[PDB]
């Protein structure tokens, strides 16, 4: 169908599956995004997301020829974003295995997640430049957040494919693995994060996700709200 | 005289005249600068703009010699900044053509402009650290944007020179072309942009630019708006 | 004693000293870190700080083994937080002068820093992270903005060690120098820095802190009131052209 779910311990690998369409996505398929990710998000047995794109690329943005058909991508003020999970802050973090293109709103899919691992052939970009879609599904605000207003103004005014080597040197792309091995080395990754402390990793997490927009001393005391919350766990880090 | 506009089509060139003082912005200079920018942001026939110093230099900052003169920059808490546009927000971008320097007030105008396309021989840097004038053209407040808080830091409080292709690894410059290249490779870009669809282009820019002091959620509400315009 | 403070020239340097404990901050540690710094702060004779550990290492966070002992971390919401200044706005530089590790509550000393110069071996890293202590000196708030949110959610998330080459590639260490060489080197950075014009060096300073989380416009205000703050040495300035 159209997005999979797998499980192998506390990691979730979340899978786009319409490779006919270059994993564009639809209305239906968003909507499965979002299921997935809310269950991954409300599941105490599973501590990390994979996001990977099956069929040798990993996501093409919004499916441009269901625009207009019972198909077509919602879009409005609130609930889900377009592409599907883009607005979600979740409470754990989701790892992006990117192989072959990540593409407009696929590229904006790949930005939602915290860390991205890009096979050495993989290509980052604004193609929606070229056909006049909008970025709306968070491109604006996290790209230059991610890689600095200069980088982002340069991928977003082009629509320039970023090839993986590059996006390595501007900290788009975190690790840059093989041809086929973004999905296991992601979810390698993600085994080694769900080994570690969890409350502690969660909340400096979402310290740094809310931090931005905001004056020092609000963040600092957001930050210092971490101390209380994992008082368990960091009370065991003594011992 | 003091600056020229020359127009390609959809593609606007505004050029710093002044090469016999490094392309040093004073008073009027800067209002000229100001009357170009506000013309190309009005002009619905121009879709980018370049930015290019002629005679071998971009800009080295303010004309310190004019201070006490009549040509002395106008430095006032509203209306123009002192070195000319460098407090406006065009509806539409522009591409800065840097060679040689582009130091102190100049490095702000640069930084200003939405790209950077710099010569392989190229310097950018806050030279005006040396000489103890501040920087107000928005130059602590666009470079820690661009290139991140750490490396800034390094440019803002050392007013070190930072060659091209340094300026390249650190994002500081977008391109890197060969000596004289810069007026050429811009305009190139420009016109590379002014044949895209530019409802969504302009849109798209405009909220990348207001995200910054906006938190996530109130900045991707914002974004949303683009659904809307265009 | 934990902490000595040292003055040459117009530089001061606060050095940590518990290389048995690989310089790790207690109670009292942190407190004297910030006496060191309040008194640079009014200091008129002091223009840049430099911060470093002895003995071969920065910093390696808290000091664990003082977790219910009088000697523990001091954890509260306001006043001076854990490490003891992560929280200060100085109106002056500090520059880290990185050895060994700067790891954890270190790393966050040296995020708080202005420039950090890191010796060719050290290593920067959220360490923490393995232990389950979270980042509650800033770390969180500095690293993003330092450096991108990108790279830094790779730090945190996974608790690696940095090497100084990778990091000044990222723009974490902003110079490289040999083995032995941080505190010298990051001292002479500093005499530079002192030797510049002081007032619209420190206002320039102050505007690119404060401008984080501000739109331009309003940033753009803040930042214009240098001219009214430096009057003085920009008229200076003008009339040395």
């Amino acid at each position: 169908d159209l997005v999979r779910v797998e499980r192998k311990g506390r990691v979730t690998t979340v899978i786009l599956n319409r490779p006919a369409s270059r994993n564009a996505v639809n209305g239906p398929t968003a909507a499965a995004l979002c299921a997935a990710f809310e269950q991954f998000d409300r599941d105490d047995a599973a501590s990390v997301a994979v996001l990977w794109g099956a069929g040798g690329t990993f996501c093409a943005g919004a499916d441009l020829k269901a625009f207009g058909t019972p198909e077509a991508n919602s879009v409005h003020r609130t609930g889900p974003g377009p592409m599907g999970p883009s607005r979600m802050m979740l409470s754990k973090p989701v790892i992006a295995a990117v192989s072959g293109y990540a593409v407009a709103g696929g590229l904006e899919l790949a930005l939602w997640c915290d860390l991205r691992v890009a096979e050495e052939d993989a290509v980052f970009g604004v193609f929606c430049r070229r056909w006049g879609v909008p970025l709306i599904d968070g491109g604006t605000v996290r790209l230059p957040r991610l890689i600095g207003h200069s980088r982002a103004m340069d991928m977003i005014l082009t629509g320039r494919g970023v090839p993986a080597d590059e996006a390595l040197a501007m900290g788009l792309a975190n690790r840059v693995v093989p041809k086929g091995q973004a999905r296991q080395a992601a979810e390698e990754l993600a085994a080694q994060l769900a080994a570690l402390p969890q409350q502690c990793l969660r909340s400096d997490r979402l310290s740094a996700l809310h931090q931005w927009g905001l004056p020092e001393s609000a963040a600092l005391d957001l930050e210092f709200a971490s101390i209380a919350r994992v008082a368990g766990e960091a009370l065991e880090g003594a011992r």
